[PDB]
């Protein structure tokens, strides 16, 4: 595992009361995030959990000292997020003092070029926007499959690699608010109103913000990131996020008629996907595994699958999936497709086909 | 309108603390149900609303006295259910004193021979059972089309006319629990837990029993009767209602795998329909208009439509609809077909066709 001794620091990228991030390299394409006071004596458990949660996507953990019991209980109660192209790359996590130039938590990460709101300061291609949406969906699908909910998706913390600026790579980052517990998965008992519910923010899904507490009384997060994706899809197609600004829709109030119509430039099927994701009732929203497939099929299916027409056969689908694997053996296009083939189960690709047919 | 003076009573059919039903005739094929204490001074609104709701299917209202304001509010807030062969026939409703031998509500109805649970004490034909399911579906489609939910469908109150015992006429009865408000249709704000939710009983649909209260927080009944129809379909094909008995599935828990398999005697397409109706997620359930079409198609379509094959044409569907209208110009058979033709829209008959094809 990589520790401080193996790497050389540069300029600060960010400076704060709670921590610092430094540019870094091995012997400046890495960032070393340092969060201070990772100590049960200098902070309470809610703050420490939030620091550890940031670590959920990490590839390796390394520890100098003998683990305190809270550290052990944290580690053993946590769901791990395996690597994925659309999830932030955290190469090492380690605990260490404020020498080596406060017990501090350290995260060595890839440095990304900008966030999504900066990249969208100039309008991108309509093709670029679809690749962005597909990537986001593909990330959420990966989280949900592994019983993790981000709870704080937003333009600000989606990060991009802008080599080939016509098609960037998107990654979900900043897992500080995430739900990642082995015990309860995506269902979370909500007994007191003074409880961590994720980012208490604009893009909390209606089924979370509107739920009153009780005795199970459960919060169900299994389609909650998806709602946020819907809001963010607006930004991705050059509109205001309906739920941001001074004259502003609110997650708890909004009725589905209040949502702005998307520009005509954005395909009709995709308009519908966005309208699906933004449904108030999570039971009316697609599964993530299906919603990610809708975007992938739009992108790569035979055109006959997309026009009304249409004979669809279990054997023909498999043949098509195998045609795709060969096609990947334009780096974003490769990543998305391999991302899609990794999780493709035949049931869910038909479901997605059936959904596209019913929306024209 | 028919009032007491026009009819002659016979034996009691039922006696209770809350009211009486008498056999009756005009000058004994009618029943005159009398409910006592239809007076705000003798009963609370909850009980009166329940009494009035029993009147939702009624053909004529007649009132001796100047309506009280609570009566006025009841009437103006209520959706009316038009006549329909599979909805109980209530020819007149009138308010009257307990002389004429307590203000009492009176309902003059058709007398039916038995309820569904009695008729099924002997196993009927497999064909008879399909006729029963088709009529029940056709009732629920009629209610849902007019924004009414029964909320208390069960074997005990589905009533039959058993002339021609090979094919009986089924009617939905006992509208005391029903939702029929002009204001809110089938979407009911659910703000306190001590709220009237329909019969708080075994065949409440999962989406109703599982919903917690809040601030909109709505209860959606638009597919709830249909859930109950699924459970009842088991009884209609000689099995135990999965949700009745001592070792018993519950509406809030049951996983879709827990459901007993239906007998091999009951067609494969129909086993699927029952499985659809019993899906926990009301979005994954067919529209009532479509589900009723599935049964009708199974009964009367050209056999080419049902086997895998299969060219289905908008013009050809219309031709087949017109062939049916001529075919009805075996009284249950006539009733079902005319019931199907009255509501047949070209869109929904194709949806149903397409659904049948995908389940084989
Ligand atoms: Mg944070
Ligand atoms: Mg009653």
């Amino acid at each position: 595992p990589i520790t401080l001794n193996d790497l050389s620091l540069g300029k600060p990228i960010a400076k704060g009361t709670n921590g610092v991030v430094y540019s870094a390299k091995v012997k400046y394409p890495f960032a070393l995030k340092m969060m201070f006071n990772y100590d049960i004596q200098e902070n309470s458990m809610e703050i420490l959990k939030a620091m550890y949660r940031e670590t959920v996507p990490a590839r390796m953990y390394y520890s100098n000292h003998d683990l305190n019991n809270w550290e052990i209980e944290l580690a053993n109660r946590r769901k791990h997020l395996p690597p994925h192209p659309n999830i932030v790359a955290i190469f090492s996590v380690f605990t260490d003092l404020y020498p080596a130039a406060n017990m501090s938590l350290f995260l060595l990460m890839k440095r990304y070029d900008c966030n999504l709101q900066s990249f969208l300061s100039t309008a991108p291609s309509t093709r670029t926007s679809l690749l962005l949406l597909a990537q986001l969906l593909e990330g959420v699908a990966h989280m949900t499959a592994h019983g993790i909910a981000h709870r704080d998706l937003k333009s600000d913390n989606l990060l991009l690699d802008t080599s080939e600026p016509e098609s960037p790579i998107l990654v979900i980052s900043d897992f500080g608010c995430c739900l990642a517990d082995k015990t309860n998965g995506l269902s979370l008992p909500y007994t007191s109103y003074e409880m961590d519910k994720g980012g208490n923010t604009a893009l909390m899904a209606p089924e979370i913000i509107c739920q009153k507490p009780g005795t199970f009384s459960v919060l169900n997060y299994s389609k909650a990131d998806l709602w946020a994706v819907g809001a963010i899809a607006y930004e991705i197609f050059n509109c205001h996020n309906p739920f941001y600004g001074p004259s502003r829709l609110k997650n708890f109030n909004y009725k589905e008629g209040d949502l702005p119509k998307l520009p005509d430039e954005v395909p009709t099927v995709i308009q519908a996907l966005v309208a699906n994701l933004l449904k108030r009732n999570p039971n009316k929203r697609l599964d993530p595994e299906v919603a990610a497939n809708v975007c992938q099929l739009f992108l790569w299916a035979p055109s006959t699958w997309l026009k009304p027409g249409k004979v669809p056969t279990s054997g023909e689908i498999l043949q098509w999936l195998l045609s795709l694997t060969t096609k990947v053996l334009t780096y974003p296009e490769y990543l998305l497709i391999s991302s899609f083939l990794c999780r493709a189960k035949l049931a869910n690709v038909r479901n997605a086909l059936h959904w596209i047919q019913e929306n024209l």
